[PDB]
């Protein structure tokens, strides 16, 4: 059956964090929101959890990566056409985002990426509905 | 009117793996299915629902996404994902499933009542937690409870 996704990144500065992420478009959770711990919602099924580094250590027995050194993760969301991708990209960058990699532009896909204030990797990706295919047994 | 939610995205984690068929093979034992179109030898796409999907792509292959040395997940931690669960049975067979697959256990059972959950590092040390919740969580946040 469907599960939900919470993909739960550490953080310096949560309310620096959930700033960023408001700015691109992204509401929050109130019920699951405090200083040390801000709920992105993406869709229905899935949410970003943006948690202080000291809390996020309880979770973990190892040291907290540094995401401008390493990369373990890349977060990617859809875009609804190219002008999205665009705005999400430049929005980001705007924001104090930074830059990953070059566009991906195959004409009908179409991606961009940037790092967020925290080094996380993120890319913003539109896919043509022509192109975009369904869940199989393994 | 329900245009009050923002315009909704779809959810892709894509994470490195030494051995995509072994990989693959992991997460159908937890009941994962596979969208076949994206794939391949290279990666594999797992579905988790009809809004989330993890990535789980060759190493070789991750080091064209990014510009940084690919972490080593068994020294370091840079993101969890967690799943739901049904129920508290469901978060058992889950992590004991993972665990006996060859997952390591990564910090112990929490159980807060309104709240349980397990957590555990995949066979490249990602870490995954899976957690039910109950309604009343769900609505009111566990500040709540
Ligand atoms: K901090
Ligand atoms: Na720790």
């Amino acid at each position: 059956q469907s599960r939900l996704t919470f993909v739960n990144l550490p953080v310096a500065d949560v309310a620096a964090s959930q700033a960023f992420f408001g700015t691109l478009g992204f509401e929050f959770n109130p019920k699951f929101t405090d200083e040390s711990c801000a709920c992105m919602v993406v869709s229905e099924q899935a949410f970003v959890m943006l948690i202080d580094r000291a809390r996020f250590a309880d979770f973990t027995s190892k040291p907290i990566a540094d995401a401008t050194a390493t990369t373990e993760a890349i977060v990617c969301v859809s875009a609804i056409d190219r002008d999205d991708v665009d705005r999400f990209a430049d929005t980001a960058l705007g924001a104090g985002g930074t830059v990953a990699r070059d566009p991906m532009d195959y004409g009908f896909m179409y991606g961009r990426s940037f790092h967020d204030l925290d080094g996380h990797l993120w890319e913003v990706m539109w896919m043509s509905a022509e192109a975009v295919d369904m869940a199989q047994p393994v």
